[PDB]
């Protein structure tokens, strides 16, 4: 009798349909009639998939045409001052998400730490109140499918309050959103609903700790302006924080993440705390793709019920995280494909989950462990790579000693200029990539930047780039991942054990030097990026993993330096998604990617120079790992500054960037800077790049005068 169950369930659509819809929606090519019709066919196909799985509790309300967060803003008429005057329908909803012709589109952020991205409310003067009955409306629809199984979500107040821009008062907020829910739900149990997902996910952060007493307040309001509902305090992405204390709310269940959470809620289970509640224990990986371990899982499952009141299984997060299914991909080995579980599948893993521990027989039970097993002794994960002990982990000379060195070969003027890598964008198409090598290699030359890159034309993505050459890393035909709004990402997957056995970037960039005397850096992608945008092993732990990737990344140095490669640079643009959700376990991630980078890094000659790359905000926090990291240069102890928003079509002037430029000399001495733009210049346009590429130079060689 232990019921099953999920938080959420992709939008996109077995082929993306969902996303096609909404873009030809804005594009003017499908009426209002068909994006409602189109989105209800898609809405009612997923409950079909989670009712056929045997789902005793089916999420409803989470399906959205851009975002759930966007739909509360619309909802609780938390819309943008600029906005205030349309009328509030669908062309509203997206004008918000995307902007028009007179308002730009509210911003967005990442959702926590996955790759998903949110719409950020925009608070103002603006009295909350319901401008319609999405919820109730979604509900509905979905008990004529699935009945009393339909089990409504919704994003708690908490949370969107802390999700929010333009608060001065957080309880404020919070109360005046309380009424609002308050008729949502009770419409909700009027209609026929009983158990009722709060996601209230801020409870998981360090941010958290600051509302446990907002959440006994609001919480206590709910269970006594709508005394039956069952209200499921859920949370996700890391443990619960203050599990003794939260655990006294007054609410029917807990959701609770044993998959990110696992030691911090199995201690909080193990005291006792939750033996009167009942418990929706997140026990399958929602945001990777592997088959679970059944053993383990079960095993842990008997130590949750025997500490709860009750306990309902389902995944850690919303399905939203990980592609549709594994069915169509035809193209992979049967020992993999089986032991790989996408969203429909984990729908599957649930339910047989709660079938072993009550006790029914089977027969798929053991299968799936027969087939984890397979994909675990596989010869892929046993593959015999470099010793460690072999390889060094310290370059010979430290920075000093390679400074010298290093002048005398490249003999670089003061405050050097140069970009990060990429430019906006068999043998015809590499000839058709060589001749915009060089035609770009010519408008470096003529705007006379100092370090050269080929433009990375040949890439599509840093990481995907890399992964299709890597043994261990293989893609799929259809596994794709909302991102943000109607685009989505199709993540590859490192199924087994990571080796370097050919050139990747060579061809390029030895093309590319050749073709002039000055510098040209070589570009490759770092582990944190190249995990965090994969879908990585679970079986192996990180630093593991880390290594086998610096070790990979090593080899391809040595082959750009053997070719003559002068300047090789490591990008990391994933460390704001990589790095823990908890303060206390970030020192460790961090040592984890020093001790990765030491060991692609530190096989190279003397005179071969280091530049890595990062995409980050603030560098206090993590400033010794970057001293660690001992590079000789990196991009923003030899440092690159960047004086150029690439993110915008905007021509910066020579009297800007001279200022960006001159406020960092005014510390440490000016021998040690480079000048560049930002992060990337790939999505720019190259009317707009090369005349602000032209005035970077002119406005450091004034500063060099200077």
């Amino acid at each position: 009798l232990t019921k099953v169950s999920s938080l959420g369930y992709p939008r996109l659509g077995e082929n993306r349909e969902w996303k096609k819809l909404i873009e030809a929606y804005w594009a003017g090519k499908v009426s209002k009639n068909d994006l409602f019709a189109g989105a209800k066919e898609l809405r009612l196909d997923f409950l079909k998939k989670q009712l056929n799985a045997g789902l005793d509790l089916i999420p409803v309300g989470d399906f959205s045409l851009y975002d759930h967060i966007l739909d509360l803003s619309v909802q609780f008429n938390i819309i943008p001052k600029r906005f205030a005057k349309e009328p509030i329908d669908i062309d509203l909803y997206f004008a918000i998400a995307r902007g028009n012709k007179e308002n730009v589109a509210s911003s967005m952020k990442k959702w926590f730490n996955t790759n998903y991205h949110y719409i950020v409310p925009e608070w103002s003067k603006q009295r909350p109140k319901l401008n319609n009955n999405r919820l109730l409306d979604l509900y509905l629809e979905a008990r004529e499918v699935v009945g009393d199984k339909a089990k409504p979500v919704i994003t708690g107040p908490i949370t969107y309050v802390a999700l929010s821009t333009g608060v001065e008062d957080f309880t404020a907020a919070v109360k005046s959103l309380l009424p609002l829910y308050k008729q949502v739900f009770t419409e909700l149990v009027k209609a026929g609903a009983s158990y009722i997902q709060v996601d209230e996910p801020i409870f998981v952060t360090d941010e958290g700790k600051d509302y446990l007493q907002a959440a006994k307040a609001v919480y206590a309001y709910f269970a006594k302006e709508v005394p039956d509902a069952k209200f499921i305090f859920q949370t996700y992405f890391e443990g619960l924080i203050d599990s003794q204390v939260l655990s006294q709310l007054p609410v029917d269940a807990f959701g609770l993440d044993f998959v990110y959470g696992l030691e911090e809620n199995l201690e909080a289970i193990k005291t006792g705390a939750f033996k009167g509640k009942e418990i929706f224990a997140g026990v399958i990986d929602g945001r990777n793709i592997w088959s679970s371990d059944f053993v383990k899982t079960s095993a842990l499952l008997e130590t949750i019920e025997e500490q709860s009141a009750a306990l309902t299984i389902q995944p850690s997060c919303s399905l939203l995280h990980v592609p549709v299914t594994t069915k169509n991909e035809t193209d992979l080995d049967p020992v993999l494909r089986n032991g790989l579980a996408f969203a429909d599948e984990k729908l599957t893993e649930v339910k047989r989950l709660a079938e072993h521990l009550d006790g029914r027989e089977d027969p798929a039970y053991d299968l799936h462990i027969a087939h984890f097993d397979a994909l675990q002794a596989a010869d892929f994960r046993n593959v015999k790579l470099e010793d460690l002990s072999r390889v060094a982990t310290k370059r010979p000379s430290d920075f000093a000693k390679r400074r010298d060195i290093q002048q005398e070969k490249l003999h670089l003027p003061l405050l050097p200029t140069t970009t990060i890598g990429s430019f906006p964008q068999d043998a015809e198409y590499k000839q058709f990539i060589q001749a915009e090598i060089e035609r770009w290699i010519r408008i470096q030359e003529d705007l006379d930047l100092d370090v050269l890159v080929h433009g990375e034309f040949e890439r599509v993505d840093m990481v995907e780039f890399f992964g299709q050459k890597l043994a261990g890393f293989t893609t799929t035909k259809f596994g794709w991942v909302q991102s943000y709004g109607s685009r989505a990402v199709k993540p590859p997957i490192i199924y087994g054990d990571v080796q370097h056995l050919e050139p990747i970037t060579v061809e390029e960039t030895v093309y590319a030097q050749s073709l002039t005397d000055r510098p040209v850096k070589g570009m490759l992608t770092g582990p944190i990026t190249i995990t965090n945008w994969s879908f990585e092993r679970t079986d192996i732990p990180r630093d593991q993993l880390f290594n086998q990737i610096g070790l990979a990344i090593k080899d391809e140095i040595k082959l750009l330096e053997n070719a003559g490669i002068a300047i090789i640079q490591v990008d990391e643009a994933a460390l704001r998604e990589g790095l823990p959700l908890r303060k206390s376990k970030q020192k460790a991630y961090l040592d984890d990617a020093v001790h990765a980078f030491h060991i692609a890094t530190s096989s190279v000659k003397d005179e071969t120079q280091i530049h890595t790359h990062m995409c980050y905000s603030k560098f206090d926090e993590i400033i010794d790992a970057i001293r660690a990291l001992d590079a000789d240069v990196i991009s923003i102890l030899g440092i690159g500054l960047g004086v150029y928003d690439i993110h915008s079509p905007r021509v910066p002037t020579k009297e800007e960037v001279v200022a960006n430029i001159e406020r960092p000399l005014r510390q440490l001495s000016p021998t040690q800077f480079w000048v560049n733009p930002d992060c990337g210049l790939k999505t720019r346009q190259e009317p707009e790049t090369i005349a602000a590429l032209k005035v970077l130079v002119a406005a450091t060689k004034e500063v060099r005068q200077k």
